[PDB]
């Protein structure tokens, strides 16, 4: 329903309400459905992703199966295996879709080629702390949908954003 030639850059990250995306190198809850979602939007695609994160990430998983894993270094030697290493976003973006998965870094340096950005908020009281990853704040150029609270089976709610602009 695209048509082709087109390279489509989008950012999908996890916040708590109050931007708290990352902690101790580590995200500071668990959500499996989150996991469903964050998989489903980013399936078939290049993924994008700091260094810190692919650490983050157990060995057990990676590279994320059904995508292209591309991870963004200032290390030229970097071991990824099984995934590309790139010294900046200027060859990352070549793919038809590309969806940039963090971290906080990383989401700074694609957002000003980002066209979309798949938000889940998650209602946990995590004020802000020294060394905390955080969520890019959009400006007024962006629009979109919010979706309604729900229960996971933790007990804990969430909801999804989409954000697109031009
Ligand atoms: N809640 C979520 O949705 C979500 C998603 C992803 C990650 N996280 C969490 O976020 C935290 C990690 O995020 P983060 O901001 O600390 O690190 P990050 O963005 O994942 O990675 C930063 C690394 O990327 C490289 N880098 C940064 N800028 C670069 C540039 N201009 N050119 C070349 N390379 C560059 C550097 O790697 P080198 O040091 O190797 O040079 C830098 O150390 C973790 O806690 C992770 O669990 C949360
Ligand atoms: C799911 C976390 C997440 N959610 C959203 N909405 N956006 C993101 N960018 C995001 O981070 C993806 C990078 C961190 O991945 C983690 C970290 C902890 C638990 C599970 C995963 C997923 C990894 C594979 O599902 C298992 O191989
Ligand atoms: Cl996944
Ligand atoms: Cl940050
Ligand atoms: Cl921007």
């Amino acid at each position: 329903l695209v048509p082709r030639g087109s390279h489509m850059v989008g950012l999908i990250w996890a916040q708590a309400t109050s931007g708290v995306i990352g902690r101790g190198g580590d995200i500071p809850w668990r959500l499996p459905e989150d996991q469903a979602h964050f998989r489903e939007i980013t399936m078939g695609h290049t993924i994008v992703m700091g260094r810190r994160t692919w650490d983050s990430l157990p060995a057990k998983v990676r590279p994320l199966p059904g995508r292209r894993n591309v991870v963004l270094s200032r290390q030229a030697d970097f071991m990824a295996s099984g995934a590309e290493v790139v010294g900046s976003l200027e060859e990352a973006l070549t793919s038809p879709e590309t969806w940039v998965i963090g971290g906080g870094q990383v989401y700074a340096l694609a957002l000003p080629y980002a066209t979309r950005c798949e938000v889940t908020e998650v209602d946990i009281g995590l004020p802000r702390e020294a060394g905390d990853a955080l969520a890019p704040v959009l400006d007024e150029t962006w629009r979109g949908e919010t979706g309604e609270w729900r229960f996971s089976r933790s007990g804990l709610r969430y909801r999804l954003y989409s954000y697109h602009r031009s």
